[PDB]
């Protein structure tokens, strides 16, 4: 059927049938597309309160609640979406990662080395595609398979 870990949906709002990826957390109206040693990620990262650093180059005390992160997550990924806004302008101004500086790319990883969630969601995605909104201890991501 589907490349592995998509499911078909339905909107609740139109009726129209949608694609859900449970891994990446994206979802898409057309049929999903469809694992190599390596890949390269960009990524937006909204820290809250429950981070495991309540820090970044943004703010000394990052106080936002999980859900107050949720919600500026799911505006960055709608303006990317709509083309409004680019991931690397938003990640350069508003990641709470060191990685903003550049443009968030995280450069190329293997398997082993992120947090869980986040590595499953960048080996699901395929090249050019980005996430929904990602959960680790770190905060929530926006990401984008570059390579
Ligand atoms: N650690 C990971 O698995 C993803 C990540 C989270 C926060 C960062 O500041 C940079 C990378």
């Amino acid at each position: 059927k589907l490349p592995p870990g998509w499911e078909k949906a339905m909107s609740r709002s139109s009726g129209r049938v949608y694609y859900f990826n449970h891994i990446t957390n994206a979802s898409q109206w057309e049929r999903p597309s469809g694992e190599p040693a390596r890949v390269r990620c960009s990524h937006l990262l909204v820290k809250h309160s429950q981070s495991r650093r309540p820090s970044s180059w943004r703010q000394e005390k990052i106080t936002r609640t999980k859900e107050e992160a949720l919600e500026l997550i799911n505006g960055y990924i709608q303006k990317i979406k709509s083309g409004e806004e680019d991931f690397e302008s938003l990640a350069s101004q508003f990641s709470d990662c060191s990685s903003a500086k550049a443009r968030g790319d995280l450069g190329a990883f293997s398997r082993g080395q992120m947090q869980k969630p986040f590595e499953d969601a960048s080996f699901a995605l395929r090249t050019g595609e980005m996430s929904g909104p990602v959960f680790t201890d770190s905060g929530i991501h926006i990401i984008l398979r570059t390579e």
